[PDB]
């Protein structure tokens, strides 16, 4: 409900509306980490078979030592594979979500303007109460003031105060109008700064996962 809140990428992530997609993405990846884990035991178990086939005779044969060397680079090649497979998904994760967030950023800022506008118009409404009460209570003062002499006399002074009063409201109404136009402008640009920045923060993230 806050009128000048920075809409950063991290902030965009916390918005309730993105929780559903965020939750889905965390699983999709977790399952793969599980898939990685199975792929490792399966290869690990397969690796073992070779010893039964090869070391049944039992004197360290020259061929076996080379073979075990050959196996190790088959593990580290799958280890290093599983690395890039996760990161590749992480970078691809961002791209799909980024399209969604852009559409959500817009409705977060637009929310800020609608919150401000209804706040502006209410400040307007409050001033008229100040103005309307102000004008009427002054008249009450005319009756209250003893110095009045005649009804024709009472009216004349009221008209004069009625001009001094209106000099204020014209300025007060004009001065307020400027403050609102300025307040919206300084806001409405911050939006188009946070948005020109967002396009290039998403990019900065994808590169971090690039390999």
């Amino acid at each position: 409900p806050l009128v000048f809140e920075p809409v950063t990428l991290e902030s965009l992530r916390q918005e309730k509306g993105f929780q559903k997609v965020g939750k889905k993405q965390i699983k999709e990846l977790d399952t793969l980490r599980k898939k990685h884990a199975k792929e490792r035991t399966s290869v690990q178990k397969t690796q073992n078979a070779a010893i039964d086939k090869l070391i049944k005779g039992k004197r360290n044969d020259a061929n076996i030592k080379n073979s075990i060397n050959d196996q190790t680079k088959q593990w580290t090649d799958m280890i290093a594979r599983h690395r890039k497979e996760e990161w590749d998904m992480l970078r691809q994760h961002v791209q799909d979500s980024q399209d969604a967030m852009k559409a959500l950023m817009l409705t977060v800022q637009a929310a800020q303007i609608k919150q401000l506008e209804d706040r502006h118009a209410r400040d307007i409404k409050d001033l008229n109460a100040k103005q309307a009460k102000m004008s009427a209570d002054t008249a009450k003062e005319v009756q209250n003031d003893k110095t009045l002499k005649t009804k024709n006399e009472k009216d004349r002074r009221l008209r004069e105060k009625r001009q001094n009063n209106v000099k204020r409201f014209m300025e007060e109404k004009k001065q307020i109008g400027v403050k609102q136009g300025r307040a919206m402008e300084k806001l409405k640009l911050a939006h188009s700064k946070q948005i020109e920045e967002f396009s290039t923060d998403v990019q900065k993230l994808m590169d971090m996962y690039k390999i």
